[PDB]
Order: structure tokens, then C-alpha cells, then sequence
């Protein structure tokens, strides 16, 4: 939803 994706673990 937000970032949720391969770049972020806890980003958004």
C-alpha cells in the first residue's frame, strides 16, 4: 500500500 517493495524493511 504505502511503500511495501524490496528498498523498504521499516520505511512505510
Amino acid at each position: 500500500g504505502c511503500c511495501s517493495d524490496p528498498r523498504c524493511a521499516w520505511r512505510c
